């Protein structure tokens, strides 16, 4: 192999005396600047090829798609999965179980009137619990949390959750805690040390109990369903696993067998969950701090969809500005920065390199999203990245928040129906209101790590 350059690293430790764990984006990205857009970076033991900007992650993950498709490692997520479910794993397994999830979520309706339907009716459950603070200061968190996991706990669970269910609530705190986990600096630390920070007290231990009760929550879940299956009419995705599992009985070769069921149902809860939910959150940060863009899109509601009737999705083709606006706040999020780690499945020659079967590469997603190449403003919250001259919604082959190539997010329609409908239905009834005024709210993320999160703040939700 002929790895890309990079910076000496020392036994064990790799590059960590030139990585800052609080802020691994801002870290790699100093690098590159010195190394060019690809390079060779090492996390403790771990030798992975990052890749930044428009190009380089669209030279690897599109144009050499079947060669970039591996997944690499998530130290915190593998200390559940280990290499179980349909996200953190590779091969045959990824393969099937995403053949098959995707197969399955579309049975239940996602990506057709179904879902849309009940997406309407959960955005409804959500006016009703917000009208209910009649304009009380609140975190939104929650509120926002139990209504996104209300959509894909449907279609895996069967039914919603009440909102004031006790364990429902639980489940989202172990979410957002261990999500934000791999935000900090810990968390990062993590990454390039888990052989040994996994036996030390910390706040990874937490993380990992965490994971452990959501686990122990969908195999309460699994056995419930299958005691009461009716193999001639399955009620949600863990019953479509449990009798594919029945008629792969007699192969002893098959992916479908309880273990991939908890995790990949797990996968699917926890991201059908906390991705949406977090954009939520952060939009409406966004929203409040440029009112004068939150007006313009109460404008293009009221004039396209109207104070009466509930949004749809189809709406959108008469909203650029709202499409825009939301399209910027997925942009301007950045959820995952440094995206998944894949890794290459066999010997690969890209440009000028040549990457050994199994090397993790970083796509560095956030600096596809902030490329000045092809956004003017990177760094500022501009609804216009995504808007022509004439005003009309402008696509950007730079948006690449769900990723691209073979492992892209096959909940990609499912998300962007949710953000549309409550982003819209929320707004088509409220108008925001924070307790500070527009100069003094904080929109720079409190944590960037494996993902990206919004500071803390309240909110008012006041009818217009
Ligand atoms: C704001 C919403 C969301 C964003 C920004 C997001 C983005 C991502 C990204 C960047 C990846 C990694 C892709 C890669 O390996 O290159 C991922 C994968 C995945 N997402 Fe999403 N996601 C979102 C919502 C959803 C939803 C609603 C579901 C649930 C059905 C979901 C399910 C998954 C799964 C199962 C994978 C792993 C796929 C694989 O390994 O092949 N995501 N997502
Ligand atoms: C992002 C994508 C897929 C996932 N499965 C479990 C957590 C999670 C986060």
């Amino acid at each position: 192999g002929k790895l890309p350059p990079g910076p000496t690293p020392l036994p064990f430790i790799g590059n960590y005396l030139q990585l800052n764990t609080e802020q691994m984006y801002n870290s790699l990205m100093k690098i590159s600047e010195r190394y060019g857009p690809v390079f060779t970076i090492h996390l403790g033991p771990r030798r992975v090829v990052v890749l930044c900007g428009h190009d380089a992650v669209k030279e690897a993950l599109v144009d050499q798609a079947e060669e970039f498709s591996g997944r690499g490692e998530q130290a915190t997520f593998d200390w559940l999965f280990k290499g179980y479910g349909v996200a953190f794993s590779n091969g045959e397994r990824a393969k099937q179980l995403r053949r098959f999830s995707i197969a399955t979520l579309r049975g239940f309706g996602v990506g057709k009137r179904g879902i849309e339907e009940r997406i309407q009716e959960e955005a409804g459950f959500l006016i009703d619990a917000l009208r209910g603070t009649h304009g009380a200061n609140i975190d939104p968190t929650f509120f926002l949390s139990r209504t996104v996991s209300n959509v894909i706990s449907s279609i895996v669970f069967g039914d919603r959750f009440d909102y004031e269910d006790k364990e429902f609530l639980s489940l989202l705190r172990m979410m957002l805690g261990s999500f934000q986990f791999t935000a900090t600096s810990t968390g990062q630390l993590y990454e390039m040390f888990s052989s040994v920070m996994k036996h030390l007290p910390g706040p990874q231990q937490q993380a990992f109990k965490e994971l452990q009760g959501l686990e122990d929550f969908i195999a309460k879940k699994v056995e419930h369903n299958q005691r009461t299956l009716d193999p001639n009419s399955p009620r949600d995705f863990i019953d479509s696993f449990l009798i594919r599992m029945q008629e792969e009985e007699k192969n002893p070769n098959t992916e479908f067998y309880l273990k991939n069921l908890v995790m990949t149902t797990l996968n699917l809860f926890f991201a059908g969950t906390e991705t949406v939910s977090t954009t939520l959150r952060y939009g409406f940060l966004l929203l409040m701090k440029h009112p004068e863009v939150e007006a313009k899109v109460h404008e293009e509601i009221d004039r396209v969809i109207g104070k009466n009737r509930q949004p749809k999705f189809e709406d959108r083709a008469k909203m650029p500005y709202t499409e825009a606006v939301i399209h910027e706040i997925q942009r301007f999020g950045d959820m995952l920065p440094m995206g998944l780690a894949h890794r290459v499945n066999k010997d690969t020659k890209f440009r000028d390199f040549f990457l050994p079967k199994g090397t993790e590469v970083f796509p560095m997603l956030g600096s596809v999203l902030r490329d000045p190449r092809f956004f003017s403003n990177p760094r500022d919250f501009n609804p216009q990245h995504f808007l022509d001259k004439k005003g009309q919604f402008k696509k950007s082959d730079a948006f690449v928040p769900f990723s691209i190539g073979k492992r892209y997010c096959f909940g990609e329609g499912l998300a962007r129906m949710e953000l549309f409908l409550f982003f819209t239905t929320i707004m088509q009834n409220f108008r925001f209101k924070s307790p500070q005024s527009p100069k003094d709210i904080d929109v720079s993320p409190k944590h960037v790590g494996f993902a990206t999160i919004p500071r803390n703040y309240t909110m008012s939700f006041l009818p217009r």
